[PDB]
């Protein structure tokens, strides 16, 4: 009884984009920041809808990394949520995978970092990363030894799941 | 005559994909590599139609980057092309229109490397070469574009950017910027 929809960033209006802040602060229970949102822009969404009703979303942007020294272009998963009253329907399911098609369209690699959330990403084909992850601080890479464990990754090329991750730059958390 | 549709790469059919190849191919005259079409997918494209022929096409990419120490989220212009039959008609500055809008709905700053034919049109509608220093990651450190430095022109929405201020690109393959 969900309709979804995938909408760009550049597609939204100003109250669909409210909406969906809107929706992520009362699913996240004060744990979603204004730097988690700026993280939730400029990509594609995948929409969940009870009628009119935003009850569901996902976020797939893209980010520009490199496994071990070669390049990966990547889509991160960023502001999974269903509306409390709807969980465990299965929305968050095939919000994942609307996201793995995108992602398979689009990137050589899915990344996310998850709660938990952990069982539903294994139930859609994603995996614990293995190796090491970086992120970029002052304009130098260091360990990102508290993310380690939590990020998750899908491909469709296959990749190596234990070679190291080096993310690009952002504010707030990097991963 | 022309028709102008925006779409991502997640929303593209197999014909426009191959369309979009043959066209930045037969439009750029032999520099335009491999690496160049990993570049151009994976975010907005905005595209050109006479009837049911592309004849048109510019990608916006979605890249991370730092001002000097503060992260920006960058719309970076990839494989401006228009089909030289058709140049010189305002197809190009329609595609930069569309290209400045997409940028002020989802990103802080428009970042693009321009050519001699590019430079003129981007300031029409409002770019200016960048005039900070450049830099982009080599073996997991920076090091400056010399190369780039002069050719990246920025945009800005409303404007309150320090184009002087230093950019470090995020890494891909091929050329950086
Ligand atoms: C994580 C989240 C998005 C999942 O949304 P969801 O719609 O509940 O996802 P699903 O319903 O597809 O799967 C949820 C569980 O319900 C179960 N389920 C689905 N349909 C069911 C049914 N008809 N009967 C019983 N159980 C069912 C699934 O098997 C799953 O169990 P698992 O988590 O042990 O696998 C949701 O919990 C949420 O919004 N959490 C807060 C936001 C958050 O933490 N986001 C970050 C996640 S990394
Ligand atoms: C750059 C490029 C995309 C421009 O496409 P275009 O459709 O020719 O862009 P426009 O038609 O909007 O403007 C092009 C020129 O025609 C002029 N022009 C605009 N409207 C015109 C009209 N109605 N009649 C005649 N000339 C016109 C513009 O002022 C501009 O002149 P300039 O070169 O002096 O600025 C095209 O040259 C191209 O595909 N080049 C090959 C690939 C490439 O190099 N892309 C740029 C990489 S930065
Ligand atoms: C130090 C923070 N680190 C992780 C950062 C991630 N941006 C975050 O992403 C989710 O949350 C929110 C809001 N904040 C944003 C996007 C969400 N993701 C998706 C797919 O929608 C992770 O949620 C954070 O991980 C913490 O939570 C889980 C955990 C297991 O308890 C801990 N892991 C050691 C803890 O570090
Ligand atoms: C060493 C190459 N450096 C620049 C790299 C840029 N990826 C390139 O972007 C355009 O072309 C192509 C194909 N290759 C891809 C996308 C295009 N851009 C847009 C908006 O569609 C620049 O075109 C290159 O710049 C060269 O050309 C211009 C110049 C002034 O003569 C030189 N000096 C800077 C020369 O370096």
């Amino acid at each position: 009884g969900i309709e979804y929809r995938s909408l760009h960033t550049s597609q939204l209006t100003l109250s669909e984009k409210e909406a969906l802040y809107d929706l992520l602060i009362e699913g996240f229970e004060g744990d979603f920041s204004h730097d988690d949102f700026a993280h939730t822009l400029g990509g594609m969404h995948v929409m969940a809808f009870d009628q009119q009703k935003l009850v569901g979303h996902v976020a797939i942007i893209q980010r520009h990394m490199a496994l071990d020294n070669t390049p990966i272009s990547v889509g991160y998963v960023e502001a999974m949520v269903v509306e409390q009253s709807y969980r465990r329907q299965g929305i968050g399911r095939q919000l994942m995978l609307q996201t793995n098609k995108i992602i398979a369209s689009c990137y050589q690699l899915g990344l996310l970092s998850a709660s938990d959330g952990q069982k539903l990403y294994h139930s859609v084909g994603w995996q614990i990363w293995k190796g090491k992850l970086f992120e970029l601080k002052q304009g130098s890479y260091i360990r990102s030894i508290e993310e380690e464990g939590g990020v998750m990754g899908w491909k469709a090329g296959e990749v190596d799941f234990t070679a190291s991750l080096y993310c690009d730059f952002r504010g707030g958390d990097q991963w």
